[PDB]
């Protein structure tokens, strides 16, 4: 089912099937000159798409293909709204697998905050490793219903563009390193995933078909032992440009819409 998830600056649509954002508006911003009507940023409808993606993957990872369905998450309830004597909303989600694991993926939003962090935490029940990654993607059609396409960033490059033509054309991105972030960029707004950990992620490009471009990071795979409880960091930035919130999530973020 999808959940609604509202502070006073977003208006999130949240997919329980592995915890996509179907949808996001801008309560703050207008849709066009002159509107009153918010400004949709991200949207799944039959003419656009334009969805940010994330999860689990790695060989354990619940939202690996490969491993089952896209895991469907339980809630506590269907819509979410943060609390007039509330600075935080936090918007839990728990899985468990056919071996008793327990995948918990937590949305947390703040009181005028475009910064989204989306954390994980892993209980392994079994005898086994559990290799987990986590992954962000942001997947958009490629023609529309100044520059708009994708960009990235890593600690030695600092920022690049990536042209939704070049990924049209099948060749894609492969690249690895520590920290860094992936976005997707229009006038005014972006949308990026940042990874917190300290391994090496590999940022990539995908043409997933049908004119759907993507760009996503995936974490170094990290062990959670048998018994043991693991944790895995990141932040959806999913609005306009706040100099201030950015350079605190990550590095050179502001140079997005700038
Ligand atoms: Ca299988
Ligand atoms: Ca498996
Ligand atoms: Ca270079
Ligand atoms: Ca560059
Ligand atoms: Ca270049």
């Amino acid at each position: 089912k999808l959940i609604s998830v509202k502070t006073d600056v977003l208006d999130l649509t949240i997919n329980t099937r592995g915890g996509d954002v179907e949808q996001a508006l801008l309560p703050a911003y207008p849709k066009e000159l002159n509107s009153t009507q918010p400004f949709q940023l991200l949207e799944t409808s039959p003419q656009f798409i334009y969805q940010a993606q994330s999860g689990l993957t790695g060989r354990d990872g619940p939202d690996n293909p490969a491993n089952g369905p896209r895991p469907l998450y339980n809630v506590e309830k269907d819509a979410y709204v943060l609390a007039e004597g509330q600075n935080e909303l936090q918007v839990p989600m728990t899985y468990t697998d056919a071996a008793g694991n327990t995948f918990t993926k937590t949305f947390v939003l703040k009181r005028g905050d475009y910064a989204v962090n989306v954390n994980y935490n892993v209980q392994n029940a079994g005898e086994k490793p559990l290799e987990i990654s986590s992954f962000g993607q942001l997947k958009q059609s490629i023609t529309l219903p100044t520059f708009r396409g994708a960009a990235y960033s890593t600690p030695d490059e600092k920022y690049e563009k990536y042209k939704f033509d070049t990924i049209a054309d099948n060749e894609n991105l492969n690249i690895s390193s520590k920290g860094g972030w992936v976005a997707m960029l229009q006038q005014y707004f972006a949308t990026a995933w940042i990874p917190h950990n300290d391994g090496t992620n590999n940022f990539y490009t995908a043409n997933l078909g049908n004119g759907i471009a993507a760009i996503g990071y995936k974490s170094q795979p990290v062990l959670v032992q048998p018994g043991q409880t693991g944790a895995m960091n990141s932040t959806l930035w999913v609005g306009p440009e706040i100099q201030d919130k950015m350079a605190a999530v990550a590095p050179h973020l502001d140079l997005t819409v700038d």
